[PDB]
């Protein structure tokens, strides 16, 4: 009999689920497994609404299958014009769960991101008071920084004046890449966490590059030298509390992929858990598995532990090359690949 | 508009391929390039003097009515290449260099680098020149620190024990290739392509990945660029062009898995010119382009003259291939520089 594991189940604490025909598509693979996640704003028109959030949750939820138990926690579009009300009664009525930090134009649908972050400090200032969780897509966008170097920028140039001016400011660093971020978690204090996706734990640049280019890999923040991935799974593998999941899953029809231009993001929701499974076992740390996927993340944000389980056995299981998408598709991570583990019905 | 006199240019580095695309690209260096090194990684390696002089007539029965152009061959090296092979082909005129590629088995490239050493010995003694593609494979060094790597566990050994060897260290991309070139002497050369020098990974990374700027080796950073741009700016005769054009269909770039390489050859020369006017050196552009890579070889230069004119130069989104096409570098942009023959 195979080796089994049994853990609280997971939540999902960094996903974008997009919209219309894709969110349909999509979201089964995250509600499937994941009791709860957190829901990234940035559509075409991005969510800075309580009404537009509303109805992006109705969509979502009308999105879930039968019989899976799914609850998206929604989040706040910040911008330089953002009204600080909007998100105070947002909050408190339960619609925002957080908001989130994109600076313009270093992303995904980000062209109405904060340009200059410092002048939205008073909308910190109200999240501070309010107990509301600021996520941070951490990496400055100036031309002159390599992009390589961006995260690591970040951290001295916004991150810690932020800090320091807001002591109390609960702050998720988002998908960390870099030993960098990683040192600056494990030095902070309990409002300074972090989510980390299976694609940086499992990748580098490298896998990007050598031997040809791989727009299936390409996401933000970009993968880093094999250094800052060792130190991000010493990270997770510390049991250190810091750390929760978070895929950034981020799916992307094929042919806006693989063309002259790729957009940025892994579809990583197919193969989520048992990819995180086989990053802690090479790690020697499966001990550590159910506080990263399903403790951490709740005691972080002040919000209750799920109360089922989900059993992980270790019985291959080989991805789709393909996910249908009307009459396009989506390509998943480790597509055609066979995964050590799988989740049991 | 302001014109620029200067004697004819040659290419020291091209992937011409072979049948359809051959014919398809070649135009495009033969048109403005007089000479081109043609590099010898074909699907069978060129490895063979007649395999070299094959090849070559398929090239010159590919050349336009009215061009006038020359392939220079280079051998392919090998573990188990035969020494005499390389010096009768280098006495017969059928090669003009030898290229090492370190490979990523002794048919198809070189594995264990001082085994060939004696091939080194014999072309030191017979001046025959030693074109190296410069970067280690070791799966432990990370892809940006590859170029680094070669020059102080390859290049620099083989420069210890040949110094009389002439070398052209290919394609440099980095401060650290700049740097050991021009702290080098006589038989230590480099070439430099445009994208090397007006890119950096930055262009091929930030706000979406681009394959038609990923080639072999890679983009660097910043810092690297701004080595080679004031490398060539300073005039230095150790540097000389070698586009690296390295054309592959459209579908093959733009894939899952991208092939490397860059097609820049329409618009090679205006992309040199617009750098080195970017630079302040347009006083340099005619060594680099014509006058640096014959010296180091020991060729004659060009009698020929061309005129670059100063009028904008729209680049074409596509050049077609049989039912295929080829993105060219640059595409659908315009250049402040043209070509009058
Ligand atoms: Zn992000
Ligand atoms: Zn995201
Ligand atoms: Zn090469
Ligand atoms: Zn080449």
């Amino acid at each position: 009999q195979p080796q089994t594991l049994k853990i609280r189940r997971p939540d999902d604490w960094h996903i974008h689920l997009r919209d219309d025909e894709m969110l349909s598509t999509v979201l089964p693979y995250t509600s499937e497994v994941f009791a709860r996640a957190i829901v990234m704003p940035n559509l075409a028109q991005p969510i800075t609404t309580v009404a537009s959030a509303i109805a992006y949750r109705e969509r979502i939820l009308a999105a879930v299958p039968a019989g899976h138990k799914f609850t998206p926690l929604m989040t706040c579009y910040l911008t330089n014009s953002l009204d600080a009300k909007e998100l105070t009664t947002g909050f408190e009525q339960g619609v925002f769960t957080a908001a989130k930090l994109y600076p313009a134009n270093a992303t995904t649908n980000s062209t109405h991101g904060v340009s200059d972050i410092p002048a939205i400090y008073p909308l910190f200032e109200q999240m501070q008071k309010i107990g509301m969780p600021l996520l941070i897509h951490g990496e400055v966008t100036d031309a002159a920084v390599d992009i390589f170097d961006r995260e690591a920028r970040f951290i001295d140039q916004i991150l810690e004046p932020i800090r320091q001016k807001f002591p109390e400011l609960k702050i998720v660093f988002e998908h960390i890449t870099t030993k960098d971020a990683a040192d600056y978690v494990l030095a902070g204090n309990r409002f300074l966490g972090a989510t980390v996706t299976p694609q940086h734990l499992m990748f580098n640049r490298n896998h990007m590059l050598v031997g040809g280019i791989r727009p299936h890999l390409f996401c933000l923040p970009i993968l880093k030298r094999s250094t800052h991935q060792q130190a991000l799974r010493a990270a997770v593998a510390s049991g250190s509390d810091r750390f929760f999941l978070g895929t950034d899953s981020a799916p992307h029809a094929k042919h806006r992929k693989e063309s002259s231009c790729g957009c940025a993001g892994v579809f990583n929701a197919p193969a989520a858990l048992p990819a995180y499974a086989s990053v802690f076992e090479e790690l020697n740390a499966l001990q550590h598995l159910e506080a990263f996927c399903a403790l951490n993340g709740p005691r972080f944000y002040g919000l209750p532990v799920n109360d089922d389980v989900v059993e992980l056995v270790r019985t291959p299981f080989l991805q789709p090359e393909e996910i249908p998408l009307g009459n396009e598709s989506v390509i998943p991570f480790l597509a055609g690949q066979t995964l050590n583990w799988s989740v049991k019905r």
